[PDB]
């Protein structure tokens, strides 16, 4: 009750800063982790014994691949502990709670393949789950760490409270699907625009969290350009490996995950950065002013992709 996790002094200010990096101390992030819930939710939110084991079942089921990893899970985690921080009243109890274990669940068990490689593979998964293949088997994964026997980080939930936590989850889980973010962000755009936004519906509030989701996951964009550019050759040495595979299988990659293709990313950043990253920061600061530093901190990104590109570095 009375056990606070407290951080070293530089941890404890830069924790509350968006473009916050957790550092290469692998034995800090679940402390990190457990610090964000006590402040973000409160100290009596979940069983401490209960949330640890929790913790380190979830770590566990995280694979050892260059970029989807436990890594990734705690620092998509913090993402939304600083927008929740920066946004006290707008959101539940529930889905405060239901959140940060949704980012840190969001990716279990990734191979760091994308849902077309399971497809073009045809892996079980893509015969159990034609859409959104890996994000349903995240979400799989999450409820059955969460019924290992002392893992119930919900038990003292009512019913009715508990269905709803599972439900903010799978649907913050599933919105991770980037193919799924294009036409939310749209919608969120002219919902906003029209000035039909109201965060009392239900499927707005859904709408709104899947872009904190999206928001959250691909916050490598919104770091410092030291962790962004070495985030980059994690995300890129995926790609390439997927690429690998898919000549395997006797098909041409698409050029993002051609290695013989090195020299085009600098360009290949720019597109993303146009056609998804500022795009969903954009329209997350309309909905969530206080959120803007994301935004930011991602113009300054692509201003670093465009030095590359004119040679300036
Ligand atoms: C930065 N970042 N963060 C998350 C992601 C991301 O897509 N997801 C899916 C799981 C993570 C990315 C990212 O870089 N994505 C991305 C998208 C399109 C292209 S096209 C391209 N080039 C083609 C031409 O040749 C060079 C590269 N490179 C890219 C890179
Ligand atoms: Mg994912
Ligand atoms: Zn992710």
């Amino acid at each position: 009750g009375l056990m606070q996790f407290t951080l070293p002094v530089r941890l404890c200010k830069e924790i509350e800063l968006f473009h916050f990096d957790i550092g290469p101390f692998e034995n800090m992030w679940p402390g990190i982790f457990v610090y964000m819930v006590h402040r973000s939710c409160g100290t009596s939110c979940f069983e401490l014994e209960k949330l640890c084991r929790f913790i380190m079942s979830v770590k566990k089921n995280y694979r050892r691949v260059p970029y989807h990893n436990w890594k990734h899970a705690v620092t998509v985690a913090h993402c939304m502990y600083a927008i929740l921080q920066n946004n006290h009243t707008l959101f539940t109890d529930l889905e405060r709670k239901g959140l940060l274990i949704a980012c840190l669940c969001h990716d279990l068990d990734h191979r760091g393949f994308s849902n077309s490689y399971l497809q073009k593979f045809d892996h079980p998964l893509a015969a159990l789950y034609s859409t959104s293949t890996m994000e349903q088997h995240h979400f799989s994964q999450t409820v059955s760490i969460l019924q290992l026997e002392g893992h119930n980080i919900f038990s003292t939930l009512s019913s009715s409270e508990y269905e709803q936590v599972l439900e903010i989850i799978r649907k913050a889980i599933i919105a991770t699907d980037l193919a799924l973010y294009f036409g939310n962000r749209k919608q969120l755009e002219e919902m906003y625009q029209t000035g039909s936004l109201n965060l009392n519906n239900q499927s707005h509030r859904d709408r709104v969290i899947g872009l904190m989701m999206t928001a959250c996951d691909l916050c490598s964009v919104t770091k410092l350009w030291p962790v962004t550019k070495l985030t980059a050759n994690d995300i890129y040495a995926e790609f390439w490996a997927e690429g690998d595979e898919m000549k395997k299988l006797g098909i041409q990659p698409i050029p993002m995950m051609d290695r013989d293709k090195k020299d085009e990313v600098p360009q290949g950043q720019l597109g993303f950065y146009n056609a998804v990253a500022i795009p969903c920061y954009t329209t997350l600061t309309q909905i969530l002013p206080p959120t803007e530093p994301l935004l930011k901190a991602c113009r300054d990104n692509l201003s670093q992709w465009e030095k590359v590109i004119r040679g300036e570095e």
